[PDB]
């Protein structure tokens, strides 16, 4: 289902990439994304899938939109429209300078302080969850591991019922993944039903969890209103429970195929925070976008205000003219560059979060189990859309090769 081609895009633009469903989808995700860098494609092109928009296919050119927030703003950055016109989270939604005083409360909740007094809980939790496992000789990753590990503390960390993961989970999935169930002004709807009457109580009760400082919080002097502590703790939500666990998937899976890598780090400890960086641009794995304020012309191409333009942070460090040989992965790279955690005002909050629970299961899985590999037979799938992620990840190991620790 194509859209119309607009007036102002010249057909030698045209590219219909679908990011819902691209076609290379089977050669794994990135892969199907990087045909957006072949030689045959320009380097902003237009789709007219998903409503039509245009697609930065280079490094530089993500860069730049994303530091010029005066011609292409926040407002609307999901596609489809529809979606990034429902999409109001604080301080994503926001352009500067607004954004800055939200964006200051929300490093109050997720910033390093924060990960350097939970260390010792993502410690125990990872090394726990990896223990009861041991034994069994095999395991679906993505849920006996990838999700627990991460929603678990983020639960810990927001003061939120572990028995509403099941619900919670789902919704966030049909706004990075849209299963076709519900729409995404449905989906934030139900999410904001549950979050609504939990700040009413962390208004009058105030306790020390992340939506207790973010419901009393203030904002330009003054507090922030129900509404817009209800915003940001939806990004909050989003970001717990559908970032890190879809990434430790698609790094376990590399590390199941590739014995290599894995007695790298067990033999040279001191290079997991490097491959840890190296990981994180090779299975990068978000895709938003921006909207144009005003018509602009960008790198010879004409945008037109109202235009919507994704900006795949996950293609800068697939890009071989940022990074030679993009799909190789090479823990010893003099330079690792991306923009997996984003770039310009809105750079992700939570990035030290995620590199503490990455480089805490790289460690403490690899101690216990360094040996495993896919279960025979099966086929990883993965699924493409505002965030990116694995089907399932059935594993398999021999007990006897195992350490308890
Ligand atoms: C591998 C994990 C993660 C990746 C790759 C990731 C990626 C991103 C990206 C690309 C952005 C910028 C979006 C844009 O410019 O439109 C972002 C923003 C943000 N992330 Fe993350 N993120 C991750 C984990 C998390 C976690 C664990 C949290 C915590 C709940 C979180 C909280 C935030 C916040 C608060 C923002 C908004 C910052 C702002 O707009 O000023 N993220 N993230």
């Amino acid at each position: 289902n194509l859209a119309p081609l607009p007036p102002h895009v010249p057909e030698h633009l045209v590219f219909d990439f679908d990011m819902y469903n691209p076609s290379n989808l089977s050669a794994g995700v990135q892969e199907a994304w990087a045909v957006l860098q072949e030689s045959n494609v320009p380097d902003l092109v237009w789709t007219r899938c998903n409503g039509g928009h245009w697609i930065a296919t280079r490094g530089q050119l993500i860069r730049e939109a994303y530091e010029d927030y005066r011609h292409f703003s926040s407002e609307c950055p999901f596609i489809p429209r529809e979606a990034g016109e429902a999409y109001d989270f604080i301080p994503t939604s926001m352009d500067p300078p607004e954004q800055r005083q939200f964006r200051a409360l929300a490093n109050q909740v997720v910033g390093m302080p924060v990960v350097d007094k939970l260390e010792n809980r993502i410690q125990e939790l990872a090394c726990s969850l990896i223990e009861s496992l041991r034994p069994q000789g095999q395991c679906n990753f993505t849920e006996d591991y990838a999700e627990p590990f991460p929603i678990r503390i983020f639960m810990l960390l927001a003061g939120l019922p572990e028995e509403d993961i099941p619900h919670l989970k789902y919704l966030t999935d049909q706004m990075t993944r849209p299963d076709g169930s519900m729409t995404f002004a449905e989906a934030k709807e139900a999410l904001y039903d549950y979050l609504i009457p939990i700040i009413e109580q962390r208004r009058q009760k105030p306790g020390t969890d992340a939506i207790s400082i973010v419901a009393n919080g203030q904002v330009n002097g003054r507090p922030i209103t129900s509404d817009e502590a209800k915003r940001m703790c939806g990004l909050l939500l989003v970001g717990g429970l559908d970032t890190v666990v879809n990434f430790l998937s698609f790094s376990m899976e590399f590390l199941a195929k590739s014995p290599e890598h894995r007695q790298e780090l067990i033999e040279r400890p001191e290079r997991i925070p490097a491959a840890c960086e190296e990981l994180l641009r090779r299975f990068s794995l978000v895709a938003d976008g921006r909207i144009l304020t005003s018509d602009y012309e960008f790198h010879g191409v004409q945008l037109k205000k109202g235009d919507q333009i994704l900006l795949p942070q996950m293609l800068s460090g697939l890009d071989e003219r940022e990074n030679a040989c993009p799909m190789h992965v090479d823990f010893s790279r003099q330079k690792v560059s991306h923009t997996t955690f984003g770039h310009g005002s809105h750079l992700c909050l939570g990035q030290h979060l995620a590199r503490r629970e990455i480089i805490v299961t790289l460690k403490e899985w690899l101690t216990r189990i360094p040996d495993f590999s896919i279960a025979p037979g099966a086929q990883i799938q993965h699924k493409s859309g505002i965030v990116s992620g694995v089907q399932a990840l059935p594993l398999v190991w021999d007990p006897a090769t195992t350490k308890a620790v």
